[PDB]
């Protein structure tokens, strides 16, 4: 038997893949999650116990966003392992392809978060190596279903470029990628570049964006906007051709003014 669905806050969530919540949890057809701590409990009994015990009314780390009542965490798997392997253990009821649960201290966290009067509501999140070989700016993402396709998906790939640009680096996901993470990409991709492309080499665009040259080719090629002569990609831009494609803007974006945060 595995864990069949989860409660956490007001939510109720059927599980699409195998997370390995261990020994007798693991045992266990509905698990209770602390929508604050991430805490997962075995029984209605205990849940609703440590609602009237618990303290936490936001992820721990540093509020490294803030624009209205959007809220981005960054929770450093060394300094919070209890709460990262929590959210591994979530993030893998719905993620098909993670691998990584417990051996968190090498990753990075950030949870997008929606506030009210009670606390920071987790939306989704992203893990990140401290240190990626590959150069992957993001390892996992994942919107929590009942909020999927509402714009969060698209502000947390942005989040993660916001990043790498503050880094002086280029960043490409780890793949593979869901459907839904392959079309989010895409989307994002395309907009920033017709955005650019409105008012250049593939290089610039890469220096500009934190795209990589193949995610920027591939994009390109998807809005037949690059030839290729010689064994090289070339640019075709056409601004009528860019603004037809344009006639659209996530409903959250990420302001790089709202973003306190050095490498
Ligand atoms: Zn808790």
């Amino acid at each position: 038997k595995y864990v069949d669905k989860i409660h956490i806050g007001n939510y109720e969530i059927d599980a699409w893949y195998f997370s390995p919540f261990p020994e007798d949890y693991g045992k266990q057809p509905k698990l209770w999650l602390c929508e604050y701590c991430l805490k997962y409990m075995k029984y209605e009994k205990s849940y609703r116990f440590h609602l009237g015990q618990c303290q936490w009314r936001q992820p721990p780390g540093k509020e490294i966003y803030r624009k209205s009542n959007i809220s981005v965490y960054e929770v450093d798997g060394k300094d919070h392992k209890i709460y990262c392997q929590n959210l591994c253990l979530l993030a893998k009821l719905f993620l098909d392809h993670k691998t990584l649960y417990f051996d968190v201290e090498p990753f990075v966290f950030y949870i997008l978060t929606e506030v009210d009067r009670q606390g920071a509501h987790i939306v989704g999140y992203f893990s990140k190596e401290k240190e990626s070989p590959d150069g992957n700016n993001v390892a996992c993402i994942l919107t929590l279903p009942p909020y999927q396709r509402r714009g969060y998906g698209k502000f947390l790939i942005a989040f993660s470029y916001e990043l790498s640009k503050l880094e002086s680096t280029v960043g490409s996901p780890e793949k593979p990628l869901s459907d839904l993470g392959k079309l989010s990409y895409r989307s994002y991709w395309s907009w920033v570049l017709l955005e650019i492309l409105r008012d250049l080499s593939i290089k610039d665009l890469s220096q500009m964006t934190s795209i990589t040259q193949n995610d920027i080719i591939s994009t390109l090629q998807s809005l037949n906007m690059v030839k290729y002569w010689k064994g090289q990609h070339v640019i075709c831009v056409t601004p009528k051709l860019v603004e037809e494609h344009l006639k659209k803007k996530p409903p959250i974006t990420v302001d790089s003014v709202c973003l306190k945060w050095a490498p």
